[PDB]
């Protein structure tokens, strides 16, 4: 049986800007780097950056909705988003829902999100105002 | 301060075959489904499947190395991988070895992996046989 997410690997076009983004701007811990990759952690998350000649810097209009959301407390949310805005990090979507989300891009166009709240909270909100066709199990 | 992964959202071209893959084949827990998405969990992982007509199915040879690995125990690894092969799940290939892993594709061409071992175990293995240019912090 599967027990959780083991690691998330992102393909990157250039290692140095990606390490700077994840380690210095986002504050993740850098454990190791080599000529074609790096290992970082963010809480329990193991993140691998893999240098890939096939990776293109992809505008948000040209990629689908696949995205990766990081946990943050409500108290820290606004100052963290403001840090990203000062650094010139692009936003790919406005939050149109209740609850706190900030949608931002990494240097290669991977779609990222800051989100406050758990699955249990989302399910409780949906039980009150379900999406079209929603069934619970 | 970021504290880990909040959720993983995958864009899918057809909801029902994707839900069946993650729930029936991979054994993830289905919490809710609606006309354009589903919420599942795998241990601590919150997985969202989102119906996206912009999702294309690309051969693994022409998509980049971005991929998502799930944890499995040493005792369950070989029999789970054998079950995926017997179900006809397609494989893909990574450029380097990262330990005990099985690489497979989901119905929309997302690159998945079964992996045995933690980041700490990977770092210890790399100390004994490092990648080219490796530095440990
Ligand atoms: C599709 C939408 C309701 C959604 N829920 O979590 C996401 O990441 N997107
Ligand atoms: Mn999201
Ligand atoms: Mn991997």
């Amino acid at each position: 049986m599967l027990s959780g997410l083991n690691h998330l690997t992102l393909a990157v076009s250039q290692l140095a800007p990606s390490v700077a983004f994840y380690q210095q701007l986002l504050g993740m811990t850098l454990h190791a780097r080599w000529d074609s990759g790096a290992y970082l952690s963010c809480g329990d998350l193991w993140l691998c950056l893999s240098l890939d000649p096939q990776r293109r810097v992809t505008p948000p209009e040209e990629s689908d909705y696949t995205h990766y959301a990081f946990s943050i407390s409500e108290a820290d949310f606004a100052s963290f988003a403001a840090r990203l805005e000062a650094a010139g990090v692009a936003v790919w979507k406005l939050n149109r829902s209740e609850g706190a989300s900030h949608y931002f891009l990494d240097p290669d166009g991977h779609k990222l999100e800051l989100h406050v709240g758990s699955l249990a909270q989302r399910l409780a909100a949906c039980r009150e105002q379900p999406y079209k066709g929603m069934v619970f199990f």
